[PDB]
């Protein structure tokens, strides 16, 4: 309080103290047109007392386990926590220092494409030099670079770059130097080389490991003379090198033709699919959450009960992600938490197809401009230039020596256009090659039954079909390709969040993670110890399929992956406040008016009821209960392959490593529920008061073609009285009036930011016409050919065979393009010969219905949660699904309305006592 | 309520002219990597492969039967200028077509 | 972001600042191969020649892309040439045939 | 410069409203058109017919 | 108040030689790297050419 | 044929050659480059102004 | 890339112009192995280099 500091007004009195009462009125009053608060400047002073010791006192403790205990499911680890007088610990700051050893299995390619010869084109070949025996009958094939203008017709000129050929002189890098090759000689040139004697002659993707510090990638190198039909004539040298052992494809698969083309034909290679194998997200499927059976265990010393009690009904993982995504924007990237939401590439689900950026015709043109390709016109090779005579208009003087190359026509080029065939590379391969399985063929090698299907080269050995999707496939239509709105768009290698979490831990496969892994559960993620002895054991799991998340979702466990943990140590930090005061907060803290009190933010009890893959309706019939303080229902069907065993040590029968949308917050199959209906008791419909336009049931959806009262909203097939209940229960007013809620769209979980309605046209089959060419059955045989998928001829000549796997070499010749039914232009179809396909597709939302008696929220703890006729009443409520048929098991995720709650009392030092209380399910049992 | 306000492209409104990102050379070579195109130098079509003598530094032995095509200089290609092309693509299509 | 105490979180407030912590603290991680082994030559030079001449003798080590892009001694911007070959530069950190 | 810039087929919402009817000039289209009318826009009406 | 206090300035700015607004060049810019444009080369008209 | 001489009328703007090494100095023009795309304005908030 | 990851281009000549000059960044043709696309291949990595 210096006056030298307070003349300043840096520590003086402050601005609303020191300035004349008129003047903060006047700059009160102009305070909206002309600002003059900047003006008067206010310093905010710090405590500087009773708020922090000069005790010699540790910032951040390091807490490394009394106990390991390691076995082969998971890794326990015990620390001991030891909180002393004057120290006030949260947990919130504390958390696992994990570091180990992390190996992600072959199935793990961290970039698209391949890192060997990428400019290769797939089916080129890297001079050939196939053999039986050495100077034996020899079949070779390559480009000769190098030259050394050998005087010929002697071995002078050749012999001496003969005696070089045995280093790395051919050097396959330098090829001829000569820009215009128009000036070089036939006869004053001299010919190199260096070809490879191998196996799988392919240039795409093909790798020797060096054996020198040079280049260098074989040692021993015999070399070849070239000479014409007569022996006499010196022409050039070869240089061989034998790669039969030394030769490897990695990140590269090779495609062959059909069995019946096997021969004369090696096909192409094509690069492995990418696959990310990194963390989850914020870790989840790390820790042994929601497990009773192998749960964490958090107590005192003088209460020896364990305070920390985990229910196989409870979510701890994806009640993080919606508490963390209603926290905070999940665009944000915090990789300290390993942060990184999935999330897909939105043009590559709900696929826009907007045909291509069609522009001027453009070529590729010669090197130089100057040529001959497909030399039409007059040869001019051997013409004579003349002087001209403008008095007589005519030749006069021969030009004496015109060394001349005037060829005939435009510079020849090839023409390509690259918004179309970038446009096709992008369709078929972030969109073809994720297709379900039963859209896909085996590639003439392949054969089923011999790996699971949920293996890396099962998936990169099975080729999808070319006309399901395509640039053809809806082409104006901004349209899911409806045979994949029920594939898991997360495990793609557009997931910018797993490509961040993949690339968080390197490019090998072979990973010394360090990472930090926070607390999740509810009672202890924010409790705040006070003094004493706690000692806080947690299990880890050690599961590949759990831990790691894969951009395919392949068996991890299958692929070679496995996790070491060499140290788990736990961090804290403690607030270096004033011993006067932290037992002073600490005593507060105590009193029993006033302890902590945690709710787990899901509040829903979680039940995962079986739908097989034929069935379309599903029942859910509950015990009699009184549903005390019932929050709702929420519910979306998660896929039985993507989901574990609930409370398992180890689930067995997973064999899946992408996205569990259990865990997470990764929604896709929000679609797919044709309607709904509650009835608490055995005959009384829980709306029952001809709320709904179908009082007695929860219609979420209704085909639009059927469609006769209208019954849909927002463009799509879903109703009317469905969507007021979303909007209803997400934004709190419908009677107002139907609008766009931007306060919301960074929740990442709510309604109008993904609810995202398309709507196709589509030519009518089964009509006179209209014969529906493409086939969306493979025939499932050993041969890598599809003859049904020929009915298309569209780019007829520009691409593969439609019966040829894909990323094989094209072929054909230019023929009208007769599958897609033109629904647009003057030469349309009849409209009597389209329809229409309304739908919708709605990720990560978990449809949310309240327990509200308005469908409005009025508060957590809802209208009817309440009302004394089911708090007092039991009621046994059964609740009926209707849903689209898929075609692999899949379970409910219903998701209850429930208040969780802990009351954690401390009422001595080191008497740690949490109590636990849940309002409609108490007794939390499998339900 | 069909609310998707009208938005023209930046990109192409305000042209900002930036010419185009200028790499490498960038080269579409034959579908193999063994071609003739503008067959310039010698023709090597009708060539016999010699086993060498490394004793006497020559041609000892004849190959019995080599077939080869071995084709002579780089592996033929045509040359394009991708962003070149988008650019004057984008600019044709969207600014000179309105 | 005036709270460790509590727990490490990202913090959305102050990512408009341009100059606060966690919008432009960037984390990375890479493995490499661990050259001064028996293999591993590391084929790839950093030390040009320093000298009038256009040409990184030094540079024809890494045989990737060989016949389809300039030679690696000549400058970048060149014309292609060679000849097609199987790389040997870039050891495999992942896959079957990874290190 | 006096061209309509939104006469351009980068018009993203124009795009997707296009989008919402199909990719064909031949719609079954269904819409809910709102009232703008700023008198009745907002207007809260009592009991009554 | 000095906030709107600002220097109206107007002059001559020679940004140098060393200024490409553009990535690329303008002229045959989708010419190749090494292409000729029709060449004649000669000693004389009508000489060695 | 049509010729013109173009000796001393003709300049490579935006543009720089990038020839072979000396080993192909002849028999060889290499390619050409445009030069490096340098901006020149100002800086930010007219800053060292 | 920085000044000693490049290299001239045969026709030019260090010490003839200051390198902080335009046409000296411009005849420095960088080092192709230095950064290339196979330059960590899969690794999110800003270039040591750089």
């Amino acid at each position: 309080a210096t006056p030298r500091l307070q003349y300043f007004h840096i520590a003086g009195p402050g601005t609303r103290e020191y300035l004349s009462e008129d003047l903060q009125q006047f700059i009160s009053a102009t305070g909206s047109y002309f600002d003059l608060k900047n003006k008067f400047r206010q310093t905010v002073v710090a405590p500087t007392r009773n708020v922090t010791t000069e005790k010699a006192q540790r910032l951040q403790i390091r807490f490394y386990p009394i106990q390991t205990d390691d076995t082969s499911t998971g890794y326990r680890v015990r620390y001991n926590i030891n909180v002393g007088d004057g120290w006030v610990l949260d947990m919130g700051s504390t958390y696992f220092d994990i570091k180990g050893i992390l190996d992600r299995g072959p199935s793990f390619k961290p970039y698209c494409g391949t890192a060997y010869n990428p400019l290769a084109p797939k089916e080129s070949m890297f001079n050939n030099w196939s053999e039986t025996a050495p100077g034996q009958n020899v079949s070779a094939s390559g480009q000769l670079s190098n030259v050394y203008t050998n005087t010929s017709t002697t071995k002078d000129t050749t012999a001496a770059q003969v005696t070089k050929i045995s280093g790395v002189f051919p050097n396959p890098n330098q090829g001829p130097g000569i820009n215009p090759l128009r000036q070089v000689e036939n006869a004053n040139t001299g010919v190199l080389g260096r070809f490879a004697k191998s196996q799988y002659n392919y240039a795409y993707g093909a790798y020797v490991k060096p054996v020198a510090a040079d280049g260098s990638q074989s040692l021993t190198q015999t070399p070849y003379w070239i000479m014409n039909n007569a022996g006499t004539e010196y022409l050039g040298a070869v240089a061989v090198e034998d790669y039969t052992n030394s030769l490897s494809y990695p990140d590269t698969m090779i495609v062959p033709p059909p069995e019946d083309y096997d021969d004369y034909n090696i096909g192409t290679t094509r690069a492995l699919r990418p696959n990310y194998i990194g963390f989850r997200d914020n870790f989840i499927n790390l820790l042994y959450h929601d497990s009773g059976v192998c749960s964490g265990t958090l107590n005192s010393e003088r209460s020896g009960m364990n305070v920390v009690v985990e229910l196989p009904d409870r979510n701890t993982e994806l009640s993080y992600q919606y508490m963390l995504a209603d926290m905070m924007s999940r665009h944000h990237y915090f990789a300290l938490w390993n942060q990184a939401v999935d999330q897909y590439d939105p043009e590559v689900r709900v696929f826009s197809n907007d045909g291509y950026e069609e522009g001027a015709p453009s070529y590729a043109f010669n090197p130089e401009a100057v040529g001959a390709g497909e030399g039409y016109g007059p040869d001019l090779s051997q013409i004579k230039l003349y002087t001209n005579n403008t008095a007589a208009n005519d030749k006069n003087t021969a030009v004496t020596n015109a060394t001349t190359n005037f060829y005939f026509g435009t510079v020849p080029s090839y023409e390509i256009d690259i918004s179309a065939t970038q446009r096709r590379n992008f369709i078929m391969a972030n969109i073809a090659e994720y297709l379900p399985d039963r859209y896909k063929f085996s590639i003439s090698g392949f054969d089923a039954t011999s790996v699971a299907p949920t293996t890396y080269e099962y998936m990169n050995k099975r080729v999808p079909l070319t006309n399901v999707v395509d640039m053809f496939t809806n082409v104006g239509a901004r349209w899911s390709i409806d045979q994949m709105d029920n594939v898991n768009p997360f495990n793609h290698h557009r997931n910018w969040g797993l490509k961040y979490r993949s690339q968080l831990l390197g490019n090998s496969r072979y990973v010394n993670f360090h990472i930090q892994v926070p607390q999740k559960f509810f009672a202890i993620k924010n409790l705040l110890l006070l003094s004493g002895s706690y000692t806080y054991e947690w299990v880890l799991r050690k599961d590949p399929n759990m831990i790691l998340q894969s951009s395919l979702g392949n068996d991890l466990r299958a692929d070679g992956a496995s996790i070491i943990y060499n140290e788990v140590n736990l961090m804290a930090n403690f607030m270096p406040m004033d011993h006067n005061t932290s037992n002073q907060l600490e005593l507060m803290l105590r009193n029993a008016t006033n302890d902590q009190t945690f709710v787990d933010y899901l509040g829903a009890k979680n039940a995962l009821y079986s739908v097989p893959a034929g069935s379309t309706a599903l029942t859910i019939n509950i015990p009699a209960r009184t549903w005390e303080g019932m929050r709702g229902w929420s519910f979306t069907r998660i896929k039985a392959a993507e989901t574990p065993q609930l409370g398992a040590q180890y689930d067995v029968n997973f064999k899946y490593s992408g996205s569990i949308a259990y865990s997470d917050g990764g929604f896709y199959l929000s679609h797919t529920f044709r309607n709904m209906s509650i009835l608490f008791d055995t005959s009384i419909n829980w709306p029952g008061n001809d709320r709904l336009l179908t009082p007695n049931m929860f219609e979420i959806k209704r085909s639009v073609a059927l469609d006769t009262e209208g019954f849909t909203m927002s463009q799509c097939d879903i109703t009317k009285d469905w969507y007021l209940i979303q909007m209803a229960t997400n934004y709190n007013f419908v009677y107002n009036g139907y609008r766009f809620w931007p306060d919301r769209q960074y929740f990442h979980y709510d309604f109008l930011r993904n609810f995202d309605p398309m709507t196709r046209q589509g030519p009518n089959f089964a009509l006179p016409g209209l014969f529906d060419l493409v086939s969306y059955t493979p025939t499932t045989d050993n041969s890598g050919e599809q003859p049904s998928q020929e009915a298309v001829r569209n780019n007829s000549g520009f691409i593969a065979p439609r019966s040829w796997p894909v990323w094989s070499a094209h072929q054909g010749e230019s023929w009208p393009a007769n599958w897609p039914y033109p629904l647009c232009g003057q030469q349309a179809i009849q409209p009597g010969q389209v329809l229409s396909y309304k739908k919708f597709l709605c990720d990560n939302y978990l449809w949310t219905i309240p327990f509200s008696s308005d469908f409005m929220y009025m508060g957590e703890l809802t209208d009817l949660g309440q009302n004394p006729m089911y708090t007092n009443n039991s009621h046994s409520m059964v609740i009926n699904f209707e849903l689209d048929p898929m075609d692999d098991p899949t379970y409910v995720y219903m998701l209850y309305g429930v208040f969780d709650t802990v009351r954690v009392n401390q009422p001595e030092r080191n008497v740690l006592a949490m109590a636990y209380f849940r309002t409609p399910f108490a007794t939390g049992n499998a339900v």
